[PDB]
């Protein structure tokens, strides 16, 4: 039509790269979970991962169910993650900007009470459950990673 494309006009950027840009929303855990094959600290263990928020909404993740650990307990001791308490919290709400790093003693999930023997290099499914109404299946890679450190 003049400049009615097609096309957009658009592209001085600003269709971007859309595609996807405009975002829609990216469900705020574009992460490949890893779980530590038995630490030198009894069967109990944790996930080693990072929640990567790309939506900026107050999401509340409160599940980490898996044929791995019996007692999946949420924990939070990083002053930018959930909280400052390495304790069995409710869960961790990510008040937008959930760019927190789940590490053994710096906010995490304690996948406590290991059921069955694990191989460093295996992979077991995890089903997370945010009470925003998510029930998301993810592949969790079973390897200790920088442990006995
Ligand atoms: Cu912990």
């Amino acid at each position: 039509m003049g400049h009615t494309m097609p096309a957009h006009t658009p592209p001085a950027q600003t269709a971007p790269a859309a595609q996807k840009a405009g975002a829609q929303a990216l469900p705020v855990t574009v992460q490949g979970a890893t779980v530590a094959a038995v630490p030198p600290s009894i069967r109990d263990t944790a996930a080693y991962m990072t929640l990567t928020n790309k939506s900026d909404q107050p999401i509340k993740l409160v599940g980490a169910a898996t044929p791995l650990a019996t007692s999946p307990m949420l924990m939070t001791t990083t002053h930018s993650g959930g909280m400052a308490g390495m304790k069995m919290v409710p869960w961790l709400t990510i008040p937008a900007r959930g760019t927190l790093t789940l590490q053994r003693d710096g906010d995490h999930v304690m996948l406590m009470g290991l059921k069955r023997p694990l191989k460093v290099g295996e992979t077991v499914n995890i089903t997370l459950k945010a009470t925003d109404g998510r029930t998301l299946n993810v592949a969790a890679t079973v390897k200790k990673n920088i442990e006995g450190r």
